[PDB]
């Protein structure tokens, strides 16, 4: 459980928001990209795996599953690539927060990182950031 | 100790590598940018604070300390901004790893994220990624 992540892709303002969700905690990382490609997904995953112990990634669709560039990044980073309700509720919630901060941010990416911050800090009493750290520390 | 980070800036291939070091563990996050500006530093810090519990940032120079954009990001993210050997050895080590992977990466940013990964996973027996998680979990 501690090493399992789910990728998730959603659209906003003509751009794409790529999200990784740590399944057991609900903790997220996200980035704005112009469109989802294999190279963007591969790079996102390389970043994620250098920061957290990513063992398994449930890819968000069959194109990223099939992408040899994504496969190369999973190979490089030691990630097991696998296939994929709660995430749909996650996308609506992320878009909700983005709308609440949109007035504070000129750039979409700034608003998206504000929403990542608010999501990971929200208490509902532990936060997702506390849960992911607690879950991984007990694995150690 | 668990919430203290040090910013660090170094040059390579005509670009800038901006590094945040979790002081107590040696864990790092890094990004390639064209040049260090207040807006790039502010954005980097917003990202960092949504992912880890950043309480205090020792800024890397007086321009980022003074930057009202950096101050605004620290205010937004609840970071105490403060002022600033080991980091110089960190920069040399990061450049060392980047050179070892440079042949595997077309883009500098890819090589930089490979070096972030290798740095955080290296055992020297715990890794920096294990230490930062252990340090923060005990604070909880
Ligand atoms: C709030 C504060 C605290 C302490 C001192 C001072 Cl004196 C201030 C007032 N500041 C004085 C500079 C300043 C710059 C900004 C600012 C300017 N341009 C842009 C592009 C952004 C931002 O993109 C970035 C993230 C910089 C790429 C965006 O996408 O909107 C900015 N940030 C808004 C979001 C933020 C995370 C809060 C950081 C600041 C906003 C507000 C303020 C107001
Ligand atoms: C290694 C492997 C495992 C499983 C299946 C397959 Cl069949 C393969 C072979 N792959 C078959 C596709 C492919 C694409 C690449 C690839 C292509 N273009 C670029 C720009 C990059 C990379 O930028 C990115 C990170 C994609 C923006 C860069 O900066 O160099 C690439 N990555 C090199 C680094 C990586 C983290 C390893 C991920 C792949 C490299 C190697 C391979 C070799």
């Amino acid at each position: 459980s501690p090493g399992i992540w789910q990728l998730d892709c959603t659209h906003l303002e003509g751009k794409v928001i790529l999200v990784a969700v740590h399944v057991a905690s609900g903790y997220i990382e996200a980035e704005v990209i112009p469109a989802e490609t294999g190279q963007e997904t591969a790079y996102f995953l390389l970043k994620l795996a250098g920061r957290w112990p990513v063992k398994t990634v449930h890819t968000d669709n069959g194109s990223n599953f099939t992408s040899t560039t994504v496969k190369a990044a999973c190979w490089w980073a030691g990630i097991k690539q696998e296939d994929g309700g709660v995430i749909e509720s996650m996308n609506k919630e992320l878009k909700k927060i983005i709308g609440q901060v949109r007035d504070q941010a000129e750039h979409l990416k700034t608003a998206v990182q504000m929403a990542v911050f608010i999501h990971n800090h929200k208490r509902k009493g532990y936060s997702a950031g506390e849960r992911i750290v607690d879950i991984i520390a007990t694995d150690i």
